[PDB]
């Protein structure tokens, strides 16, 4: 059909939000049009002013989440402005053929391209830049995000019963490899190209200098904490385009989790910690039962607390003493 | 109900054993009372006398395993004696709210607190210390163990048929980060506080100096080997509160494994090696079919053999030639 | 039965091919005889002539894949020629008892042994050398491969429907630990024994110098690329006997994947990236829908592109515009 089908245009929004969309839908297949514009820029990634010579989709790490339904066609215009120094492309893990689209979206600065592919498989899928010979650098420098392809009748549990979320959040976790000089301080680079050789040396050690949600230590804390309320079901989409992570909600659970991120498979329930394979996006549902400030983090606690892979969720509502109660507050031992 | 329910008191036992308990039970929900007392102490962790400035629940690494049934309430008195230097708390991954209980169990030396929570989800769950600003250090220094919440009707296979174990063992695997001095020898510290800064430096490299079962290289070997017999089904509970591991039984299998450790999910069968995500506890059932000395180990063989993540299981009984037979012993090539 | 049963002899073939075999079979159980001869040799592992003092089964990394059916007995003659310097053995993860067979196959140079075991569990299973006190070194130096034990009625999907492959490939991924001298260049060793101490130092850092498919950077590229055609279903068997990996097919998927590699468990579908636990073999089915050159790689992109864990699959056939179409080729921005 394709060329026969109706088209719709979607306006993308910045992480950690996800653009408005339906879950279960009575709509038939559409060509869903998206546009993204690559921005290279220096970004401050921690609380002591370390910078990253970063590369982004639409100015953010991660790039925005694109949401369609199974059977839809994704039609992306990828724009690489002449103000950028490097060629780029996009590899959609949700797509079939031509290195995910990368061979057909090879754009030099001042060019754009339009790729169409059929989203014939449900799930959360990573997309990332994949320019020939420079793949890992472009990815670790920030160029990834999530395509979510929802089943046309919405999410299902292992018995085929309906599942839903009331709010979606998208978290991209970024293993960064910032070089240091002879003084042990992080290097600051005047240009993207100048960061390259030293960064590759760091990459090859396999030890990140920082591991951050959404582009910086503390990105999802303070004023920028995620929010929910008791009784609300959140979807937490978690992408890691290069390295394994193990998400966990402190004082919560993964009620239903697709850790490999593919919705035609039954989810697991009651998880404490789940596993996102480097090069993938997964999805967890949780319904809040207690108010308070939760942490959502990578449960390698070093990676979380020392290197930056941790955020907060501030939840409104009424405390539930049946679920948890302080029987005796801290007080002197008898 | 809660405040209406009967109470029972459980006496904890040292790993690798697990306190006596029922699997399937005709008992209704209870408030099950536990107590644990934190002990900070220096411990020798390898065969060359390296020490760790350790922190423990009840004097052991891991802390003891607490066993209840789904629908029970866990009521823990946590005691931090004035002979300890640091504040502590407990975060139960099996609990809902208040950072796992951590916000309600913040105990300075000379204090205790009593926390109650509903164990409303079946599985093996990590619990660990989580004091504000010092979480990874307290965890890697030894403060973790397992809460096992058994379904009220016992374990089930993927078709809903009953499964059981005749003996449970609990194995906590500890990634340690022991600093070295300019001479390349491990540092020995006079106090817990003095170990801190140097240990954090090591932690941030993400490379453990040692990875040990149950507190020391060779903890589960020699006189301290696990034991079983042909025909006996063992449960191996495996916790790793900070870092991924991949358990394996040499010459055996995981007959039924919940690698994410949550019993409402169907187990997998016939595993060679399974995966415990950092920040979780999993469970494997195996029924011994051959006598002999098995290894139970982390199948990154470096981590196992060089760094310490390996134990033994000595199994009694009759050799089975149908399962395995030496047809020709080693002898000269013809 | 065993001693009653018919015997068959199988001729092994070099990776990445797998010896001819049936999937579903009307044949009853057999004693299936195999022979392998250990070869120690120096091998060049990258494009700049770095060498590895390697140890192999049948002269290749990985060793050859052995294929039987559930209920068959594997009977392996393991030959260690007097031209080798070291003792060897074999541990079959598919076997039950005696440390996988290792205790019964302990062969010094100039000896051979014959081991029989029942392949009573379906799946892909690692086998590897396991000589007492030298296990990790022998494994990381190249001594591993795959035993595939097919269900007697062939592969099944989660609903019990038949699945099949038209071509099997076997990929062993090898984390290598090549030492360097004071000049920062890789060391070349005159003998296997001389490589030992320095290699163990590298191993303990847990950082591989190289991570290669099938014995060398680029082993599965150029003339040596894997091949298939549109409409053909390939099985990709992936073993990693020491360290975790995360396979991915760029521009493809895992249509059906047993990432833990055990066929009595239902596979997952539509995977972007899957996970092979160190110490295991997994299996993925994919049916090609687009022609072109695909990459099959470890999706830690550093490990793939910088360290060597990547291969190619060249696929013949007709491009499918419904699945993917370049709507606008790269061209100047309007
Ligand atoms: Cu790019
Ligand atoms: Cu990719
Ligand atoms: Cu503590
Ligand atoms: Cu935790
Ligand atoms: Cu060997
Ligand atoms: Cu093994
Ligand atoms: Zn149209
Ligand atoms: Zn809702
Ligand atoms: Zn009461
Ligand atoms: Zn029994
Ligand atoms: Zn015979
Ligand atoms: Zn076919």
């Amino acid at each position: 059909d394709a060329d026969k089908l109706p088209h719709t245009k979607v306006t993308l929004v910045a992480p950690p939000q996800v653009h408005p969309h339906e879950q279960a839908t009575k709509s038939g297949p559409k060509v869903v049009e998206f546009t993204m514009t690559i921005e290279e820029k220096k970004m401050v990634i921690d609380d002591k002013g370390t910078t990253l010579q970063a590369m982004t989709f639409n100015g953010s790490m991660p790039g925005p989440t694109l949401v369609v339904h199974e059977g839809d066609y994704v039609q992306l215009t990828l724009v690489n402005p002449a103000t950028n120094a490097m060629p780029h492309s996009v590899d959609f893990h949700g797509a079939t053929g031509a290195l995910g689209g990368a061979k057909l979206t090879n754009v030099n600065p001042g060019e754009q391209a339009t790729l169409r592919f059929k989203a014939d498989r449900s799930g959360t899928f990573v997309y990332h830049c994949a320019p020939e010979g420079m793949v890992p650098w472009h990815v670790v420098s920030g160029m990834s995000g999530t395509l979510m392809v929802l089943p046309r009748d919405g999410l299902k549990d292992p018995q085929g019963k309906p599942l839903h979320y009331d709010r979606a959040y998208t978290i991209g976790e970024f293993d960064l490899y910032i070089p240091k000089g002879p003084d042990g301080k992080y290097k600051d680079y005047a240009t993207l190209a100048e960061s390259y050789g030293d960064t590759v040396q760091v990459m090859r050690t396999l030890t990140p200098s920082h591991i951050v949600f959404n582009g910086k230590v503390g990105a999802l804390t303070g004023a920028n904490a995620l929010t929910a309320k008791v009784g609300e079901t959140v979807l937490l989409i978690h992408s890691q385009a290069n390295r394994d992570t193990r998400p966990h909600l402190i004082g919560g659970h993964g009620d239903w989790v697709w850790e490999t991120g593919k919705f035609a498979n039954p989810p697991q329930r009651d998880l404490e910690t789940w596993f996102i394979r480097g090069g993938s996006a997964g999805a967890a549902l949780y319904t809040f039962k207690q108010p308070g400030v939760y942490a959502y983090l990578n449960h390698n606690l070093i990676e979380a607390f020392e290197l930056g892979a941790a955020g907060h969720i501030k939840v409104e509502g009424k405390w539930n003493d049946d679920l948890m109660k302080q029987i005796k507050a801290p007080a002197p031992i008898p």
